[PDB]
């Protein structure tokens, strides 16, 4: 099975064959945050130390749909099943609150996303963390 498959199956005998390295599991947790798999995305975090240049190298990921679309911040805030993803990349440091999306509505930001979903503990999660709305 693909490792895509394998992710929306959550077929960890097979996720834990195919990752073996953090640039797999670059590709993994993109996928995981494509298919709202909260709970894989979160075994990733905890098999491998993800930091902020995992973030970097995942904006630039081959063959991946979600990354080539999508930066990671808005993968992060675009759908609420995520947020325990979310919660981690900020807890953790690896993402700027505020960074400006580059391939997705140039410009918003993760707060922008927050609240046109009117996710009211995304919103406050968020501003908590000095969260701002895009500038244009």
């Amino acid at each position: 099975i693909s490792l895509e498959d394998a992710i929306k199956a959550s077929n960890y005998e097979e996720i834990n064959n195919k990752v073996t390295d953090k640039k797999m599991a670059h590709q993994a947790l993109a996928y995981s945050l494509g298919n709202k798999k909260a709970d894989i995305a979160l075994y990733l975090l905890s098999k491998f130390n993800f930091t902020k240049q995992d973030v970097a190298e995942m904006e630039k990921m081959k063959n991946n749909r979600y990354c080539n679309l999508y930066d990671v911040e808005y993968l992060l805030s675009k759908d609420g099943a995520n947020y325990k993803v979310l919660e981690y990349f900020i807890n953790n440091g690896l993402v700027d609150v505020n960074k400006k999306f580059q391939k997705v509505n140039s410009g918003d930001t993760m707060l922008d996303n927050a609240m046109k979903s009117k996710d009211s503990k995304m919103i406050d999660f968020l501003l908590k963390n000095g969260a701002i709305l895009g500038k244009r």
